[PDB]
Order: C-alpha cells, then sequence, then structure tokens
C-alpha cells in the first residue's frame, strides 16, 4: 500500500473547499457543480526531499490529477480537460495549504525559516 500506488507518496486529510472565481459565467456554474467532487485531498511527495515548494506544488496537484481522475471514474466521474483545469486551480488552493501542514515537522526547521 503505497496512497493507491504511486513512488512514495502520503496523504494528510480532507482540505476546505476554496472560492475559485474564474470571472466567467459558465466556469463558475461548473466549479459550484463540482466543488464537492474535487479532491478534498491531495496526495504529496515529502517537502524534506524537495528544493522549493514550486515543485512539491507541481507535483502535488499533477499526483492528485492522476490520482484523483483514474481512480474515481468508478462512481462514473469522467473529468476531461474542463474539469482537470479547475483540479489545477482547486487542487494548488489546497496544495499551499498542505505544505503549510507537512513542512511542519518536515521543511519548516529546515528552510532556514
Amino acid at each position: 500500500s503505497v496512497v493507491g500506488g504511486l513512488g512514495g507518496y502520503m496523504l494528510g486529510s480532507a482540505m476546505s473547499r476554496p472560492m475559485i472565481h474564474f470571472g466567467n459565467d459558465w466556469e463558475d456554474r461548473y466549479y459550484r457543480e463540482n466543488m464537492y467532487r474535487y479532491p478534498n485531498q491531495v496526495y504529496y511527495r515529502p517537502v524534506d526531499q524537495y528544493s522549493n515548494q514550486n515543485n512539491f506544488v507541481h507535483d502535488c496537484v499533477n499526483i492528485t490529477i492522476k490520482q484523483h481522475t483514474v481512480t474515481t471514474t468508478t462512481k462514473g466521474e469522467n473529468f476531461t480537460e474542463t474539469d482537470v483545469k479547475m483540479m489545477e486551480r482547486v487542487v494548488e488552493q489546497m496544495c499551499v495549504t498542505q505544505y503549510q501542514k507537512e513542512s511542519q515537522a518536515a521543511a519548516d526547521g529546515r528552510r532556514s525559516s
């Protein structure tokens, strides 16, 4: 068992829903129709072995957007580029906070910070 079949990733716990405003008329309703479908939790690898938060977020969004995209079509969840491009944001806003929770016992000290 490795968080669902990953290269040594882990899973925190259920996050908040962000407030994403694409400025649109369809995207706002799109977002409001899948706000609870979207992955309330995000996968990550340990910030200890990162450089910046950037790469961490790159792959913490991306690995969520592979895992939650494949392992959810069991319920018929069929996230196209349209849902994926929302997840890129949704999971980013969550993942920023995620690093602020995992860095705590990892890179909270050891970022000279």
